[PDB]
């Protein structure tokens, strides 16, 4: 069992456990409870299991699309911020969190992908996913090349594919109906054609992944790339003068990036709920609480708006969520796997002449739907 009286904190090695950590001191100063953030090795794997034996954290923090796995079993205690303060936060965040019309967590941070580009090489960046083609072929007369971005996970080509119309699951009925998918339509065999026509005409290739991407933007060789706040720091050690923007649009449409909210959710075994709620809503998610994580470990951006409005000072974080108000909250549902897999193997396939663009979003729809 958990132990009543203090609050144990699970959160990944790579966020601000540390600056976390001060405000469970502050929070220790005000009400005597103590408080212990740890950050354990798969953290996300060791949860549902000790979880399942009414064990673990009081709380824990991490993306919001695994936490409807969590509370699928029952893992997680559904919250209860009132009115007032769910109007503190962006009101799409609390959709990334309502699992069968529950709350189950805090909205923390917010992140999406965002259009990244070189200011030396490519000062005005294209608004538009169509004037790439001829941008790359003035490029490389300068011997550089226009766009260069991870196309092994469906993650970062979703945006393109996406932005004419696609979707994961529709929502409506309170929650997503998961016979109501958007793979095959129209927009995304726009999108995935544009996508394959890029690399066909050699302004992409269908090898690059992260890491080539990543080290070609960094060494200056390529004018954008598409990433998340998470690789920012890499690209401030390389000192390429670099900016962060919204996505180019497709046929006139923006692009429709997942997005992804770090979420803090209470273990359901946990005997202090009310003490993690008192310490989630008026220590952490308050302008001194983010802050304090923050500068241990920037979060990107958040989910309170006050705070958000002071880091949108930053246009590359005023652009992350800009990026993201235009995107499509990730799916929590069981269905979303099936999604994942089935959509990775179309874009594959259509891009190495396995299968035509509507054949293989046909059967990648067909398969999700089954
Ligand atoms: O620095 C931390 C940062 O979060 C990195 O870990 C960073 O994460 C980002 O990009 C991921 C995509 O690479 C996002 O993952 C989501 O989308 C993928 C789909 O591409 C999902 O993966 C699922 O599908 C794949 C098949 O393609 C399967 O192998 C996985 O098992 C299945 O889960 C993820 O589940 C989504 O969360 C992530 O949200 C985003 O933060 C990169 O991972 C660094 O390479």
């Amino acid at each position: 069992k958990i132990e009543e009286g203090k609050l144990v904190i699970w959160i990944n090695g790579d966020k601000g456990y540390n600056g976390l950590a001060e405000v469970g001191k502050k929070f220790e100063k005000d009400t005597g409870i103590k408080v212990t953030v740890e950050h354990p090795d798969k953290l996300e794997e060791k949860f549902p299991q000790v979880a399942a034996t009414g064990d673990g954290p009081d709380i824990i923090f991490w993306a919001h699309d695994r936490f409807g796995g969590y509370a699928q079993s029952g893992l997680l205690a559904e919250i209860t911020p009132d009115k007032a303060f769910q109007d503190k936060l962006y009101p799409f965040t609390w959709d990334a969190v309502r699992y069968n019309g529950k709350l189950i967590a805090y909205p923390i941070a917010v992140e999406a992908l965002s259009l990244i580009y070189n200011k030396d090489l490519l000062p005005n960046p294209p608004k538009t996913w169509e004037e790439i083609p001829a941008l790359d072929k003035e490029l490389k007369a300068k011997g550089k090349s226009a766009l260069m971005f991870n196309l092994q996970e469906p993650y970062f080509t979703w945006p393109l594919i996406a932005a004419d119309g696609g979707y994961a699951f529709k929502y409506e009925n309170g929650k997503y109906d998961i016979k109501d998918v958007g793979v095959d339509n129209a927009g995304a065999k726009a999108g995935l054609t544009f996508l394959v026509d890029l690399i066909k005409n050699k302004h992409m290739n269908a090898d690059t992944d992260y890491s080539i991407a990543e080290a070609a933007f960094n060494k200056g060789e390529t004018a954008m790339t598409i990433n998340g706040p998470w690789a920012w720091s890499n690209i401030d050690t390389s000192k390429v003068n670099y900016g962060v923007t919204v996505l180019p649009t497709f046929k006139g449409q923006p692009s429709k990036p997942f997005v992804g909210v770090l979420s803090a959710g209470i273990n359901a075994a946990s005997p202090n709920k009310e003490l993690a709620k008192e310490f989630l809503e008026n220590y952490l998610l308050t302008d001194e609480g983010l802050e304090a994580v923050n500068k241990d470990k920037p979060l990107g951006a958040v989910a309170l708006k006050s705070y958000e409005e002071e880091l949108a000072k930053d246009p590359r974080i005023a652009a992350t969520m800009e990026n993201a108000q235009k995107g499509e909250i990730m799916p929590n549902i069981p269905q979303m796997s099936a999604f994942w897999y089935a959509v990775r193997t179309a874009v594959i396939n259509a891009a190495s002449g396995r299968q035509t663009v509507d054949e293989a979003l046909k059967d990648a729809q067909t398969r999700i739907t089954k």
